[PDB]
């Protein structure tokens, strides 16, 4: 464990130099410190509250004015793989509330897909549907499980869709914009 | 004599025990360590706060620089500075006295789409009645100040001689929200 004097170093390590490097730091300066650093970063997270409010509003209006740009080349469009994969299985996480552990057939292969649908999405509702995926990651450890690929979602709020083909049609295709 | 020769550590761990959050368990236990600990993971997960703050705070800078050289005029070069501070008309809903100054007025301002608060040093020239339903010309874009524990978003513009404080208005009649610019060709 630690003790009271370890935990007064501790809060001498978090608080500011205060610049004038000649001075000694004693417990109670350090205490002394901690408050006023307390105090002045609860100030700061007033702003920062007001700010992230403004930072919303500005989401929003940047999704509308980005219907306005049209800068995507094909090739850009091309570097990713979307594919249609069907749920195998899906399974809640243990200690996270977001996350379900999704097995996917892609026909041929498997995959394991770790995603953030857990809110909005029962395993009982998932299995057996055919959903689009991010096809094309480097497997990586999310939660203490490897995920290979992200699942796409349309977030419209604080709720969550995936994202279906309209006919049904065989796992592993691949989606794509051009003609043929 | 008799005095022993300003708080110890038992003072300052109680403060620290005010500044923090409750457990919101009522067995809880909060004992000077716990109140440490508390006060050293309060204090480092306000920095990872304060940091998003900053990283929120330098991308909205980015969108409102890519902004203004999307708004940028051929006729306009040279004047960045000027083209930085976003100035606006703004219709005036509400004034009133702000307690304890005579200097100081709380004001309520139209945007259009959206309203903001302002402090104005006028009171001495201006009276409330004297405000209401005029457009005037603030620098809205001012980072949020608090006055008088007031948040004032912007601040207005104002003009002295020396004798005369005069509020800046439109010569005709233009939308509230109206971005001011030079008039150039």
């Amino acid at each position: 464990r630690f003790n009271i004097n370890d935990r007064i170093k501790e809060l001498g390590t978090l608080i500011p130099k205060s610049n004038d490097p000649d001075m000694r730091w004693n417990k109670g300066t350090i205490l002394k410190a901690s408050v006023d650093y307390i105090r002045k970063l609860q100030r700061e997270q007033q702003r920062a509250k007001e700010l992230e409010n403004r930072q919303k509003k500005l989401e929003h209006a940047c999704r509308h004015l980005l219907l306005r740009i049209q800068e995507l080349g094909i090739e850009d469009f091309l570097k990713v793989d979307l594919r249609v994969a069907k749920v195998l299985s899906a399974e809640r996480v243990e200690g996270s509330e977001k996350l379900l552990k999704l097995t996917l057939s892609l026909g041929d292969e498997e995959r394991t897909v770790v995603a953030g649908i857990a809110k909005y999405y029962t395993p009982e509702e998932l299995v057996g549907k055919k959903i689009v995926i991010v096809a094309n990651l480097k497997p990586r450890k999310i939660f203490g499980i490897e995920s290979q690929g992200m699942i796409l979602a349309a977030s419209d709020g604080e709720n969550l869709s995936v994202i279906v083909p309209d006919r049904d049609v065989k796992e592993g295709a691949k989606l794509s914009a051009a003609l043929e």
